[PDB]
């Protein structure tokens, strides 16, 4: 029987966050806001609670988990060899940066890392995420709030599709923030390594790590909708596309709304975080407009619309070049 307890963003009633907190002790899995997606959590240092993240999410065993801390103190107890990091990791936490480092930590069970000799942490700079953490007393080890392969969940709504009856606690923030994951920079090598582009924009890891790399992963190509996908990076052949697949429904911006029919306004260019915001909603309406196709305009491969073309890139069934 699952609840919904909504707080608010900023200072989120403790009685709801305890409940949370008490949940998680008995080894529960929990949803919970942060500023870039929702994320569904256990109990970091318990193995079988992980494990049941694994089972609601149909999500392989191979694919690790991000750890989430509320202060610099928990970096200690779960990694090493972060010191030389910390002038960095105190300019962008609490924030959208997760950062992989070598495990120290034997309280993190193997289930969470996948096996690996490394740990993905995370200090999110949401107040319920840190609040709730804090009071919990344990780290949280959290995926993304969805199913697996589908969209990540920016809002209570999506939650309750893939999880209503799953889970016996949602905490309800509204709306994410920046509507997309992480950046995750691998600080495990001698150069940093780019590993997935977030909120923490390419061209600014790049003037602080001009020796930065970007794997051929990250810049081709999860987040898929139930309809195929179909992405047109480019727009010349928007029109022979919207004719080779009739029956669709597009995605695009604000300033190209009057060139088609019947579409979806992800946000504008104008304010590209916009688009960011509402880029995996906007799937999930797409998918239930009753159209055999959904057919979405291309961007920018820069500043955050980089990271909305990586998702897009993983979600299509057909790219478009
Ligand atoms: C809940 C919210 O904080 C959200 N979390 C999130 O997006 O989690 P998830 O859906 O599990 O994506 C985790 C990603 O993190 C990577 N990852 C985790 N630990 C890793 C490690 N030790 N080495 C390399 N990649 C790792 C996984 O490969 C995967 O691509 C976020 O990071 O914004
Ligand atoms: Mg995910």
């Amino acid at each position: 029987s699952t609840r919904v307890l909504k707080v608010d963003p900023l200072f989120p009633d403790e009685k709801v966050l305890k409940e949370a907190a008490e949940l998680l002790r008995n080894g529960e899995v929990i949803i919970f806001p942060t500023e870039t997606v929702y994320g569904i959590g256990a109990d970091a240092y318990n193995e079988e609670a992980c494990k049941k993240i694994f089972k609601l999410k149909e999500r392989p065993a191979d694919n690790p988990l991000i750890v989430h801390i509320h202060s610099f103190k928990q970096l200690e107890e779960i990694a090493e060899g972060y010191e030389p990091h910390l002038d960095f990791l105190k300019k962008f936490w609490p924030g959208p940066l997760t950062v992989i480092f070598r495990k120290k930590s034997e309280k993190i069970p193997p289930v969470v890392t996948a096996d690996l000799p490394t740990v993905a942490v995370r200090m999110p700079a949401h107040p319920v995420a840190l609040k709730l953490i804090e009071l919990f007393g344990h780290p949280i080890a959290a995926p993304s709030a969805n199913i697996s392969g589908r969209p990540s969940a920016t809002n209570v709504k999506h939650v309750i599709e893939d999880f209503m009856g799953k889970v016996k606690l949602i905490i309800d923030a509204g709306d994410t923030p920046f509507g997309l994951e992480s950046t995750i920079v691998d600080l495990t090598k001698e150069k940093p390594v780019l590993l997935r582009p977030g909120p923490v924009e390419v061209e600014r890891l790049k003037e602080l790590f001009p020796e930065l790399v970007v794997p051929d992963f990250v810049r081709k190509g999860h987040y898929a909708p139930l309809k195929p996908l179909i992405l047109v990076e480019d727009l010349t052949k928007m029109e022979e596309v919207l004719k080779k697949y009739p029956d669709h429904v597009v995605i695009c911006v604000e300033e190209r709304k009057e060139l088609y029919d019947d579409r979806i306004v992800v946000g504008s260019l104008k304010n590209p975080y916009s688009i960011a915001q509402n880029i995996f909603s906007a799937l999930r309406e797409a998918e239930k407009m009753g159209k055999e196709y959904i057919i979405v305009e291309g961007f920018e491969e820069r500043g955050i619309l980089f990271a909305v073309m990586n998702r897009l890139r993983k979600a299509a069934t057909e790219i478009v070049r």
